[PDB]
């Protein structure tokens, strides 16, 4: 259901580089027509069956395929897609704020409360997704974005689908792929997968985001898959001292290796944490902190 | 036992590069006290865990470890390792004849007699580190590499031991890595692992070699690690009309999900495709012919 067959310059102007990745290369870009400002991701097609380099016609068609169906406001929207004899490129919204992690370490000082408020943002994202049965595959804190940094709180937004899949009922998915950090048990363990690896990733991003520690990830890859395989982490007081049992329970929950027992978009949403019944819980969530002291040390490190 | 602490160039005349990979850059170089050349393989360091862009020191000091052991003439060798803020430098043997592959697509005709005289190189390599208890864990045709392309027989180099592992007896090793196209069940299926995963290797190889065809490759990664734990494989006729049944009989040995029912590498070189027992096994071998045709056909798509 195809592809501008023109040449992307003829319709925008391209020009800075905005952040490439081993696979695409982003550039901002102005349509002529309108003056309207995008990102321009140029994905680099494949050659035959593995070359290394590259990307298969068949998972450009998917990641364009998936970004189609996505109207939302916590989820990067597609404009437009031309390709040539090198790249496809995708006309994609410009979310120009960084990360999330990014404007989080800059924080005089954050609280459960105001945590919780960027973590229902990116609940509201993935549950979009899980109920048009899409799995974005790819939850971390690379890919999670804001649009406009200086704003009070910022309005997040999801990115790269690279590794996103629809999900259907009687037919099984199973592959290996992702940051090692981030993946769940079924990932490692090549065993069939759906919506519930994305819930496992937000248990570790919420980790990351509250304590600056992460919970399976080892000295190297071999320990980590080891970690994650096993379920070995443990809220360590050092970080986790200022942390309330709720925000404890919302972690506990999402790491879990039995998919079915696992939390569900839907029952992570209706979490206490997420959703107090009562005052007391509301100002347990008030007076609880992240740990920012810790959250700057470990960020710093990766750059 | 430790890294050098000195400035690389000072020791060292450094100038072309060689061929960067994605952690590692490679760069001709040349020894000043000797006037000998050597490679000097650039290794990037890591800055604290999960940073994606670098290698731990963890990994580089079991590379260069594993580097110091090996001495054949069949497998690359490490002269110095120097270090800095920055990188770990290895000076490595100047290997400058290509990979194998480019070699044998350049030629004109093919029988497999001449095929499993590179094979047996291999063979070789794989052996002296399978003695010293070292699987490669990363046998593909990239690392298969020649010394001097212009001779009638080159001489085949393995190259690499980013991935090479120490395998001991009572300690169980399981990780996942390498290019799917070549990795074992094992590998995929986060088993325990070992020495047998290179002989899984070392039949794709073949495969390839032989057909220009690869066993297992889908079109996707998904497909291709499905056909891996499936075993799912077989010999198109397309490509396989002139090939031998000997030929045929190492490979399917080789490709074999249980590792203890696969070949081990003293069963390889016993085989009778690489080790004939009478004239007529000999004469099939000879008269037996590698596909050129498909062979090049694929070496030319993995380009630029």
């Amino acid at each position: 259901e195809p592809f501008k067959q023109q040449k992307v310059e003829d319709f925008y102007d391209i020009g800075e580089e905005l952040g490439s990745g081993q696979f695409a290369i982003v550039k901002k870009c102005r349509e002529k027509s309108t003056g309207l400002e995008y990102a321009a991701k140029f994905i680099k097609k494949r050659q035959s069956r593995a070359s290394r380099r590259g990307v298969s016609r068949e998972e450009i068609e998917r990641e364009v395929s998936i970004l189609r169906q996505v109207l939302h406001h916590n989820v990067i929207t597609l404009h437009d897609v031309y390709e040539n004899r090198t790249d496809v490129v995708l006309i994609l919204e410009l979310v120009s704020g960084g990360e999330l992690f990014d404007f989080l370490a800059q924080k005089e000082s954050l609280s459960e409360e105001e945590a919780t408020s960027f973590i229902k943002q990116i609940l509201d994202g993935v549950n979009y997704l899980h109920t048009k049965k899409i799995a974005h595959f790819d939850l971390k804190p690379e890919n999670i974005m804001l649009l406009d940094k200086n704003i009070p709180i910022p309005h997040i937004k999801l990115i790269d689908f690279g590794l996103a899949h629809e999900i259907e009922d009687g037919v099984e998915f199973k592959n290996i792929f992702g940051t090692p950090e981030f993946v769940a048990p079924e990932i490692v363990n090549y065993e069939p997968l759906g919506l519930e690896a994305d819930m496992w990733s937000i248990g570790v991003i919420t980790y990351i985001l509250l304590s600056g520690a992460s919970p399976f990830l080892g000295d190297t890859k071999q320990e980590t898959l080891a970690n994650i395989t096993a379920v070995s982490y443990d809220f360590d007081e050092e970080f986790f001292s200022q942390t309330s049992e709720l925000a404890k329970d919302f972690i506990r929950k999402l790491l879990v290796k039995e998919t079915r027992k696992r939390l569900t978009i839907q029952e992570a949403l209706r979490h206490p944490w997420i959703t107090p019944v009562d005052n007391q819980q509301a100002m347990v969530r008030r007076e609880s902190v992240v740990n920012l002291e810790n959250f700057r040390k470990q960020y710093v490190r990766r750059r």
